[PDB]
Formats: structure tokens, sequence, C-alpha cells
């Protein structure tokens, strides 16, 4: 999937937690929870 020609490439639904892009919008929601955290944990990225 996502077989283009630019390799830079280039998506609208992108990251700002940690800086990574997605093809689906969903994805990207399901993603930030990497970030959300809503439990209170030690070793955090950011
Ligand atoms: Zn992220």
């Amino acid at each position: 999937g996502s077989s283009g020609s630019s390799g830079t490439g280039v998506k609208p639904y992108m990251c700002n937690e940690c800086g990574k892009a997605f093809s689906v919008y969903s994805s990207l929601t399901t993603h930030q929870v990497i970030h959300t955290g809503e439990k209170p944990s030690g070793p955090s990225s950011g």
C-alpha cells in the first residue's frame, strides 16, 4: 500500500507527541494513545 514515486512522501495525519505520520485517520488517533497514558506510569518518552 501507499505505493508512489516520491520517496519523501507526505501524510495529513501526523503526530506531534513523537512525530509519526500515518495514512489513516483512525490509526493516528489510536496511536496518540501511546502518549495519552490515562494511568500513572514512570518511563515516558514524552
Ligand atoms: Zn506519536
